[PDB]
């Protein structure tokens, strides 16, 4: 069992300079506001934000030391990244493949293009890859023969074989060293590509997904870990996640909400609440910015395309799905590049009460820490390296992250945070109240504790009140 | 009967610094890359690029001499402009109107605004202008006498009288001269104002446009020269022109094509091809910007809009087709100001695939040097002469082509040329392959020859599969 | 080489009684108003219309002897049905195959299923088939022994096999059967489902096709025949027929004009006009619904709605396309059920101006009986037998034609097939004319002669003026 309190999310290097500044910042203003923390990638890495890792089983050093880490465990949950999918070109693994070529004992742990032979053009049309080139990397072996891997993401990013036995081993040898460390919660970046069959669209292939899902979560939960796979796309997906003892994504409520606030409606989003998934990791912002597959039927389209219309000016270049020409519509976004607080209008009424429906949705709430510090667009940042989603990946110095801390909107953030993460009634169980289609109810109950949320979208208010036990009255709570 | 080959369009002046250097650069790079030229007006003029002809009988100095044109005949087909449209405000011609008024032997050679007496508005909104005001220039003559001519295009270019004899006799004295010095290929440029009639739109009136294109290839076929007329409108009028003997523009590749990449759509490019007019001109792009009228029909409206919103970003601001007696209103959308690599996003491999596409549609490739180059769009040469289609008429340096040369793209595209300049498939005749609806599948058998292009609009991948006829055997070409 | 004359479409029974009766009706009254006939199906057959003959080489003695189709040939053309894709299962060739197995010497002559091993579920979706059943008809030999041929159509009609030898004779002996009886032209019905190739739409596969077209045109040129391939599809595949010395459908046609005379819009017919395919074969009204895919690209979607939207009241149930759950929109309908005369709401103006344009369209004009009588939609006949196409398939007795001849409306077209097919200019060239967005004009000229059309669409009036030779002088076609 994980603490039934709020996370944050963050990455190693962009609070202070280092895992050691991150430490000292959740100290001295998270220290009772959270009960976990998602670590994005700390491994060593050569590609994409720390997703290219060379070993799971090291540490940058640029970041810190496993002991650097530990110093979080202990006191606090640690969901860390499994890159299931892909490891790097610059691995032990793999460049013990270009070295000896297929003698190497580490060749049935990449897939080869060769191995399926021709494959038509109608099967190629089929794989669900969003960049406009085909998955294949040619790379040069040591003694001069050229050979294809597969490789969904950039080519530092050498795919994984699960029809081979050699990959559930690195895998089974990745989970046992880092529940050595502490690892509560491993988030299983990017599994749907690790089904691949020509013919079908390589992606979250039915029912080879979820046995590859099954066994992954057997080895994690030997070694007393709980999985957070994170796929975007159709919700149906989520909870079949849900069905199997994993922890799905919450990804619908984020643009699910954005609509709803920004249009005063709570029809789509009290319909999701009613049936939504169970054990789901909540989520507003992430590292990656607003997904919009994930919203697809929770959301009708013409209200996802109010959504999209509505950020476009708040909003650097959204990420696209592949060769949409059409680049205003639903089925072309991917990703809305934008900071969760620009979203909404830098409405601080609107943030909160955002913040406060997350907190009463069912499931672990994680905050990133852009969003539990207000953060804006960072147009400078993302001028400079390139990265579009670097609008949403703000560096904080620790005098920053401090001053960031005062701002009245961060101070109502952390009021709830120490609710959500304290108040006894969310370890109950979920009533949704009746309201007109303009407001939310929304409410927990745990024997005699007990608290009510209520949003007007109208006007953007937040009311929660609880059940103080220790005095049996009905308080309201200051934020 | 022309050379089934390449052919470069390209200014004097803009390669090197004149026609000796354009020249050093062709034997350099080209020589069996290219089987002949169309070299962009070279003749003195004062107005709109080279467009505004004194008289097509001279070189500008600033360019070269008739010895310089001439260098190149020996070994290429040469194309070259014929505006029957308009001559020059300064030429001889136009000149000794202005001195003796309507006493002068050339008053009948041009438009008088006065014969139709009042137009009244309704007259006034059949005719579409490409200047911001009235196509009626006020000139003073000597003697003080104000009259009023037809002028379509800038102030300095006098339109021509097809009603009367004398532009018939400058035209076929200007095509003698022409022919004499080695002329294949005579562009009747703006061929479509050249019908003016009161109470019709003044463009393309019919059949009266058909008769003055009948005769003018009379003219050539007379000196040796097949024709080339420039039409931007509705491709029907292209295939008026495919059943007269002579060579339409292929002018609705560009946006079919860069739709068909964009969105990995082979539906409407597909269809085109196997009705797309015979014995044309193909091109991707041009000395001007891309033409949206010309795939009206071919490409439906809706694929249209999202083509022209998918373009804004990377284009500058289009050319409008105005209409008269509103000339201050935004009009319709003409040309899209900006290079075709730009275009496609600066995607190497969507590029070569679309000259691949180019080189296997029936009809003479021709390829505009800054295509050849892979030249972005020149922002600052735009802004420094004000004329908006300069963003895709960079000027190279003799350095800044040899490097360009050896850019990687450039060299695909170098090999696609002599590949389709010299392979002999080409003279046969054209065979289109069945396809899903994200590829294309083109190929040319001519005896023994044969060849194969394959592009999936997906992954932007080009493969030619070609015939070695002396040993039987079948090779890919490496591109 | 045909007559450049209007041509009678007519089935042998359903005009009078036989084909005797039909050559008493066309004496009386067409006997120099068409120059040719295109007499429907009259061989013995068992399914579909006589589209399932059990030989090429037999007359129904339902319908008279060969010495009956002899009568006609001598004074006027012969357009003849050869269904190239399928022959009925009661045939001598088929109930071999069933007699013997596959130890007959026909059994190379048939598609087996069984051929092609596992066709994977989307091998199945792609092939191009209007019913919701397999393609595939299990038959029981004389033996027991259950197998699967392809079947396109109804379970009477086994479709022919191009892959083998035996397939090309049997059209080989048919046509040579055919042309020695004095037919000219060879209608090769449903000729796009020859192709098989699993991976393919199964229809019209390139350049396959090609190869099967081109050879069969030879064959009849060898015997004295032009052919005239049927296919309902997009118009390129009209202009890819033309371009192999074959007569297209001008399919395009009668709904383009339905749209522009009920939408007083002429844009998109001179569109048409300017680049329709010549030495095709024009039609208003078929034996088969008025077809929508033939318009596609032609027309804007949109605009083809109206005239869905505007015809359904008019009109029966339409023939639908495969799994179109979307009844109302234009990728669903295939043919509409409806005679023309109804389609244009029995307007004798609007339908004789349709007629006109028809009429002046390069190609040669067919005209429907139905059509030819201003026939009305037959419920009655409808009701009964079942067949929803029977709406425009009207019977007539010998008394009910002579009496609809004299209707004024019958008066006014039979007034123009006797211009149309002997005033000398038609046999010339083509000239579009100038007109505004609501009218047409349409022009002939061949020497001396010269006829001139005009068709208001705002109030369907219909002028012809034409240079009488016998005079000298311009004269108006009273019609
Ligand atoms: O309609 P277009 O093609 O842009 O115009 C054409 O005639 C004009 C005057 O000759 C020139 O401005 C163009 O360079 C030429 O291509
Ligand atoms: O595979 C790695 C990529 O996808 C993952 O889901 C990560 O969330 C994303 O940040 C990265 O770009
Ligand atoms: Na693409």
């Amino acid at each position: 069992l994980l603490k039934n309190a709020v996370q944050l999310i963050c990455y190693p290097d962009r609070i202070g300079n280092n895992l050691t500044d991150l430490h000292t910042a959740v100290e001295k203003h998270l220290s009772d506001a959270i009960g976990g923390l998602h670590i994005l990638p700390f491994f060593p890495s050569n590609a994409d934000g720390g997703f290219s890792p060379l070993t799971h089983k090291e540490v940058d050093p640029a970041f810190g030391t496993w002991d650097d880490i530990e110093a979080f465990t202990g006191k606090y949950d640690l969901c860390v990244d499994l890159t299931v999918n892909h490891i790097s070109d610059e691995s032990p693994e793999f460049r013990d493949f270009i070295a000896n070529g297929f003698d190497s004992e580490y060749a049935d742990l990449f897939v080869h293009v060769d191995r399926f032979g021709d494959i038509s053009p109608d099967d190629m049309a089929k794989i669900h890859i969003r960049k406009e080139k085909e998955p294949f990397r040619e790379v040069t072996l040591a003694d001069g023969t050229k050979t294809r891997v597969w490789c969904t993401f950039t080519e530092q990013q050498i795919d994984l074989n699960y029809d081979g036995d050699l990959a559930y081993r690195l895998m089974e040898s990745y989970i046992g060293f880092l529940t050595s460390k502490g690892v509560n919660l491993l988030r299983l970046d990017a599994f749907g590509y690790t089904t691949k069959r020509i013919g079908t669209s390589c992606f979250l292939v039915e029912p080879e997904v979820y046995r590859i899902l099954d066994w992954i979560n057997e080895v994690a939960f030997k070694h007393g870990a709980e999985c957070l796979p994170e796929v975007h796309d159709h919700t149906s997906y989520q909870y079949a996640i849900s069905r199997r003892n994993m922890h799905p994504y919450g990804f619908a409520l984020p643009p699910l909400l954005l609509y709803s606030l920004l249009d005063a409606n709570s029809v789509y989003l009290k319909n999701w609440l009613r049936m939504c998934p169970r054990n789901m990791v909540t989520v507003l912002d992430t590292h990656d910015g607003i997904c919009i597959p994930d919203v697809e039927g929770v959301l009708p389209d013409d209200k996802i395309k109010v959504l999209i219309d509505n950020i476009d000016a708040r909003s650097a270049d959204p990420i696209m799905r592949r060769s949409a020409a059409n680049i205003h519509s639903v089925g072309a976004i991917y990703q809305l590049t934008c900071t969760f607080y620009d979203a909404l209008m830098q409405n601080d009424d609107a943030y909160i009460a955002a913040r406060a429906i997350q907190f009463f949705t069912p499931g672990i709430p994680q905050v990133y820490y852009v969003g539990l510090l207000a953060g804006c667009n960072d147009q400078e940042l993302m001028e400079k390296t390139g990265e579009l989603r670097d609008i949403n990946r703000n560096y904080y110095t620790l005098n920053e992250m401090d001053e960031a801390m005062e701002k009245p909107v961060v101070q109502r953030l952390l009021t709830l945070m120490k609710f959500r993460t304290n108040y006894p009634a969310f370890d109950g169980h979920f009533e949704l109240n009746y309201s007109n289609d303009s407001s939310v109810a929304m409410a927990w109950r745990h024997g005699e504790h007990y608290c009510h949320l209520f949003v007007d979208l109208n006007f953007n208010t937040s009311k929660i009140q609880y059940v103080d036990v220790k005095s049996g009255e009905t308080r309201d709570l200051e934020f």
